[PDB]
C-alpha cells in the first residue's frame, strides 16, 4: 500500500517545454478554483527556498547545482502529487515524470550530472514509483516549436534563464516528443495534444 | 497511511561512530539469520553503485559529491527500514537517523554541503517523516572514544578512507553523542548505551 493511495481525485498535468504557456494554459482556470484543486507555476519554490535561488544555483554552475536542484524539484512535485483535497477534479502544471524523463535525462545527456548523481537520481524515482501513489489520468501536452518556445521565455524575462540557449530548448523538446508522443518511456495515461504555437 | 506501516516486526539499529564495531556486533547474530531480519555493512551499496564508488567520490571531492551521497545513503537506509520481512525481529546497522542527525550535520558545518544542498536533504528528511514509516523500538549505541575508532579504521584499511582525519571522528563523536545521550534531536525511541572500547 503506497502513501497518498485512495486520497486523489482525477487529476490531470500540465506538460510541455520551457515557455510553451503552461502557466498562461492553467490561468483560465482560475474562476473554478473553489471546484478544482490548481497547482500551478512550481518553479517559485524552486527560485526561493527558504530565500536561496537554487534554479539560478543550478544554471550558474551545472556540475555542483544539478543534482540538489532536480532533487528538490522532484521532491516538490511529489508533494503536489499527493497534496491532500476534498475537490474532485485536480490539475498539476508539471509532474515528476517530465522532471525524470526530459529534464534529468537532458542533464545526464549534457553533461550537468555526473553518471553517479544521475544513477541516485534514478534510483530514488524507482523507490517513490515502488512507495508513493501518483495519481494520473490525463496529461496535457503543449506542443511548441522550440523558436517559439524561446521568444516567450525572453518575453518573461526570469533573470536565472537569461543564458538558455535554443540548443537546450531543441534538446528538451525532442525528449518531451519522445516521451509524450512516440512513447519511449513506460508512461501510460491518457495524453491530449494542443497546438500551442497558438 | 504512511508506506509499510505495519508491516514491520520490533525493529532495533545499531548506531555509533565509524569504525565503533557496529557490523562486528552485528555478525553475532548470524547463527539466528532464520528468525532475525538481518541488515548489515549497508556501506557497501554505497561502494559499489552500478560500479560508481560513491563513497570514494565524496572523500576526494566534497563540495560536489557530499550532496548526491547523502541522498543515496538515505535512500537505501529507507529501503532497509521498509523491506519487507516474515521475521519477527529486525537488526539494522544505522538508520535514517544518523544519517541526518551526524553526518548531514557534520557536512554542513564543515562547509562539504552548501546552505542550498543542506536545506534540500532536510527538506527530503521531512517529507520522509510524514509519508513513510520508520520503525525503530530501540537503538543500540556502541559507544567509543574518537582515538580507539580511529585505530579501527586504520586497522580495516578501506581505501576511501584512508584521509580521514581524527578531528572528523571527534566531530562525528560529540554529534552522536548529542543524539543518543543528551537527546539534542527530536527521536525518542528507547537507547542502549554500550562500552565498545
Ligand atoms: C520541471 C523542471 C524545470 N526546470 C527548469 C526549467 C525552467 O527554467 C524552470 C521552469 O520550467 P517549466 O517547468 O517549463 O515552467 P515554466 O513556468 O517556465 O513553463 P511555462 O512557460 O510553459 O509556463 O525550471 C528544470 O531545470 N528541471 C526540471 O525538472
Ligand atoms: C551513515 C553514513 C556513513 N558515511 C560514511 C562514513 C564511513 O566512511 C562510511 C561508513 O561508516 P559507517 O556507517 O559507520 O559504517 P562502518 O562499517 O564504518 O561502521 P563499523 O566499523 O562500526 O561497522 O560511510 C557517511 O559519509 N555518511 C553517512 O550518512
Amino acid at each position: 500500500t503506497k502513501y497518498a493511495e485512495g486520497t486523489q481525485p482525477f487529476t490531470v498535468l500540465i506538460e510541455g517545454n520551457i515557455g510553451s504557456g503552461k502557466t498562461t494554459y492553467l490561468n483560465h482556470f482560475e474562476k473554478y478554483k473553489n471546484d478544482i484543486c490548481l497547482l500551478t507555476e512550481p518553479v517559485e519554490k524552486w527560485r526561493n527556498v527558504n530565500g536561496v535561488d537554487l534554479l539560478e544555483l543550478m544554471y550558474k554552475d551545472p556540475k555542483k547545482w544539478a543534482m540538489p536542484f532536480q532533487s528538490y524539484v522532484t521532491l516538490t512535485m511529489l508533494q503536489s502529487h499527493t497534496a491532500p483535497t476534498n475537490k474532485k477534479l485536480k490539475i498539476m502544471e508539471r509532474s515528476i515524470f517530465s522532471a525524470r524523463y526530459c529534464f534529468v535525462e537532458n542533464m545526464r545527456r549534457n553533461g550537468s550530472l555526473e553518471q553517479g548523481m544521475y544513477n541516485t537520481l534514478e534510483e530514488w524515482y524507482k523507490f517513490i514509483e515502488e512507495s508513493i501513489h501518483v495519481q494520473a489520468d490525463l496529461i496535457i501536452y503543449l506542443r511548441t516549436s522550440p523558436e517559439v518556445a524561446y521568444e516567450r521565455i525572453r518575453q518573461r524575462a526570469r533573470s536565472e534563464e537569461s543564458c538558455v540557449p535554443l540548443k537546450y530548448l531543441q534538446e528538451l523538446h525532442e525528449l518531451h516528443e519522445d516521451w509524450l508522443i512516440h512513447q519511449r518511456r513506460p508512461q501510460s495515461c491518457k495524453v491530449l495534444v494542443l497546438d500551442a504555437d497558438l
